[PDB]
């Protein structure tokens, strides 16, 4: 008796079968009708093509790269007898050529994350500005100026970027409600920016903290994680990165802006998987979470943006990760820096071998009347095996957010390219909350100076407790 | 058949039975002649209580303070019928005043730390200098100076500061040995201090990788450790602090010196346990250390100072901790100093708690001919439970360099206030090799500029790979 959204016609097209398609097919399977041999996996690893056979689905061994994606999925993705739907889960691939193809054939499109063709990431040429998630997503953005409207491509529709950008629109109406700010509910990118600043949301973490752990304890040289090792390393290389605020009066020397774009921005110098900032979560309390790149901290900020006349912005809040991930992954990053290089091996923790823990992922937005309140899911491992297979509570959140934009893209087939911040967040989340396990908003008094100043001069700002001055940990 | 190395002709006064003082009972025990009734233990804990009334012991539960250490220790030392020795090994007492007292009423004395009375370490009104290791030691060095000679009594002779400083002595006249230099190896500190010169060494790490783990996970909100939790984060908390080498060309903008003293120090304006360095030890490779405050690292450049005919020091190495302390004591400290606070609750790794590691304890030599050598145990959990009871291989390379220390004393009796520096190094390894499990010395090639630079701007100085610049964690 779960719910069955839609008939899909055409053919499904899922690009990866790592720990994220592994949980996303099963919801698919689940809630769409559609006959399994429309179905196709695309992976170039022995380990996916013996688990799609396992489920008796179609599978090509193929990786998908820069010289052979056009003759590889036109094909696939034209089928027929109607229209398809393009299901990116990958790593090394290029999410604009991929969308972009998609989009150019009348299939629509979702994705996690604009990954790039594999080489980017560690391109010794590239200045760090061209490493930005800023600069990836403003790809997007030239590819949706140069081709408006058409077939709906659903870009960062995951956990975070994606459910998270549905969380700030539920916390902001949640905070109008306890703050006593009157108005409709807002309808239009405009009226969001306007109640973000009317509320006076200096800014916004997304904090999340993973307690996941295993039946072994962390073995040496190898990065443990509760989803993709090659994809968190990846970010976790990339530029410490956020969308920044105005109300921000202080930046260190080794950060810098864009000089175009959507001028929501900064990065720094440095890897933010190596960066910390103070944060909280209710689970948490107090913690330090990793500066993380990602698309939502660009997205978010950019969406709740207010303009005057001249084009000038005016508010905007600032919006970054703040990544607590499991107690192994704190423990591998430890040792990947430490060391200087990746680990020989890795591995994705398997719900077989999670012992207990949550994924508390959620939206702390702070700086209103209230202080700080953080909005969001707090699955369990327990909660995750008994509603959903194949997936521990990391990738539970993930699959079931694209999940959430399959049925919006479907039921919104012609709106274009789209991040998570344009979709109908009531619908999404109303898709996606059964398979959230608890959804709670909680304000706390905890600010970035509890404590300070300690037994040693700091750089602080008194003035303002939550100025990423006070945040950023040197 | 153990050694039975000397008669001890008095009372042992064993102040402290924590982790340290529970595994160098039995080796008290073990090698020394007395009446049982000669042995008496002092701590305030209940828990040490009723372990030390299942070991058959006297003890006295009672905190020793400034208000009652003479009432307290006096008549107990001097029970006669000749020599006692005080083996003090707790928290929260003068190392300086127990000291002087035992000097001044004949009885032997020696000590893992220069502790302060309960409240300096929290002190607000205390100038982070003068929160410093290099400060604690200074008294010790005018308290010498103040009565030269008399009564033995041996400060900072646990693992490290201890041991390392024997390890230290070995390792040069290994790097030699294996230049192809023979000849009468040193007898005199000059002689030593020159040694070190004339071979280049430039620095020193104390490189230990602890990775000793237990049967259940870290708790959370729980500081876990293998040794003192207090007296980890006691020190973790102090500054950051180096003995400062000649070589050195550059110094982070929050490093002091100091106004007076030996001269061999630095500190930093920042906690030493969130403080990071790139060290490298054989079985971590490379690895990030904690720059901990030791008594060691100013005691060994110290020893290692060349001056000229002016006073001058015209050669001293770089010595500093680099400590990766065991995974759930990483966990801790992220925990603790992401928290801002205090854990409210924390607990010792038991022997039958662990399910395996070692403590890998020894001193990087590094700026010589061959780049850089590591010498030093590699204890095991399993060795130690073979070889002595009632701790685990952290706590039996401290005790039995007690131990070791304590058959010096007792053989050199009449030699003042003196740190592990001073001691004969090669009967003090003699007593406690026994203990260390395998000791190895160890070539390596790596330096911190190892793989760098990266994909990121770095301020590092290329002429000389081990530099403090490139060293720090910035
Ligand atoms: N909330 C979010 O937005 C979120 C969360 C998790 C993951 N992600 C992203 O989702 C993607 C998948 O994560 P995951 O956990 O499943 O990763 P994973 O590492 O488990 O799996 C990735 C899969 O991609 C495959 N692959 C590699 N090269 C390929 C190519 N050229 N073509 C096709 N497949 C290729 C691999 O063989 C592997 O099976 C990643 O890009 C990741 O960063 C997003
Ligand atoms: N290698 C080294 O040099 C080295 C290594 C380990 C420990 N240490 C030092 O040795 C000492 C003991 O370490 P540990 O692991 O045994 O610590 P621990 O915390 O296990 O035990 C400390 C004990 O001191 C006792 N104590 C507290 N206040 C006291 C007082 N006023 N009088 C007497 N006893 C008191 C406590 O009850 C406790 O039992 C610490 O100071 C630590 O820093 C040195
Ligand atoms: N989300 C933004 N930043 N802008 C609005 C984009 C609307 C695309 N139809
Ligand atoms: N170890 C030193 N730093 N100096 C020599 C001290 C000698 C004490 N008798």
């Amino acid at each position: 008796d779960w719910p069955v959204y839609h008939r899909i016609d055409g053919p499904i097209v899922m690009i990866g079968f790592g720990s994220i398609g592994r949980g996303t097919l099963p919801l698919i399977e689940r809630h769409f009708a559609f006959d399994r041999s429309k179905l196709v996996v695309i992976d170039p690893s022995d380990e996916a093509r013996k688990l799609a056979e396992a489920r008796g689905v179609r599978f090509i061994q193929q990786a998908v790269t820069r010289d052979n994606y056009r003759e590889l999925l036109v094909p696939l993705l034209t089928a027929g007898p109607g229209q398809g739907f393009c299901v990116n889960l990958s790593v090394d691939t290029s999410s604009l050529d991929i969308m972009e193809l998609a989009r150019e054939n009348g299939a629509l499109y979702i994705d996690t994350v604009v990954e790039p063709w594999l080489g980017f990431y560690f391109d010794p040429d590239l200045k760090p500005e061209a490493r930005s998630n800023y600069a990836l997503r403003e790809t997007v953005l030239a590819a949706r100026r140069n081709k408006p409207g058409g077939t709906t491509a659903v870009s960062c529709c995951g956990a975070n970027p994606g459910m998270v950008s549905w969380f700030v629109k539920q916390a902001l109406v949640n905070l109008a409600a306890d703050l006593g700010v009157t108005g409709e509910e807002p309808t239009t990118r405009e009226e969001w920016a306007r109640l973000a600043m009317d509320l006076g949301v200096k800014g916004i973490h997304i904090a999340a903290r993973d307690t996941q752990r295993a039946s072994f304890p962390k073995p040496f040289d190898v990065f443990v994680n509760t989803w993709s090792v090659e994809g968190f390393v990846s970010e976790g290389l990339q530029p410490a990165e956020l969308g920044w605020g105005t109300f921000e009066r202080w930046m260190p020397d080794n950060a810098r802006g864009h000089d175009s774009g959507c001028g929501a921005g900064i990065y720094l110098l440095q890897p933010g998987a190596n960066t910390r900032v103070r944060s909280w979560t209710p689970t948490a309390m107090a913690q330090y979470g990793f500066l993380v790149t990602h698309n939502e901290s660009i997205s978010i900020a950019d969406f709740l943006t207010v303009r005057d006349a001249a084009g000038q912005a005016v508010y905007r809040p600032t919006c970054h990760y703040a990544y607590h991930p499991c107690n192994d992954a704190v423990l591998s990053l430890h040792e990947m820096f430490g060391s200087g290089k990746r680990q020989s091996d890795w591995r994705i923790l398997d719900e077989t071998e999670i012992v207990d823990g949550i994924d508390e992922l959620g939206v702390l937005l702070y700086g209103h009347g209230k202080n700080a309140y953080w909005y969001g899911s707090q699955l369990s491992i327990e909660e995750t095996r008994r509603i959903a297979p194949d997936q521990n509570a990391t990738g539970l959140q993930v699959s079931s957010a694209v999940l959430a934009g399959m049925v919006w893209a479907l039921e919104n087939p012609n709106a274009g390219i789209v991040e998570a911040d344009d979709l109908d967040f009531r619908r999404c989340l109303e898709v996606q909350t059964p398979y959230l396990g608890p959804v709670v908003g909680v304000y706390t008094d905890w600010t970035p100076l509890a404590g300070r100043p300690g037994l040693f001069p700091e750089d602080i700002d008194t003035s303002d407790p939550w100025q990423f001055r006070n945040v950023l940990v040197r």
